[PDB]
């Protein structure tokens, strides 16, 4: 994984969100509340 609680609570580089699920991205499935968006997050 790349970040977040699955990746020893690492930031994404380049203020990329952090899913709920450590990998990390742009779009909603990384970065929204309603997907348990973990760090850098939208709204």
């Amino acid at each position: 994984e790349q970040c977040g609680r699955q990746a020893g609570g690492k930031l994404c580089p380049n203020n990329l969100c952090c899913s709920q699920w450590g990998w990390c991205g742009s779009t909603d499935e990384y970065c929204s509340p309603d997907h348990n968006c973990q760090s850098n997050c939208k709204d």
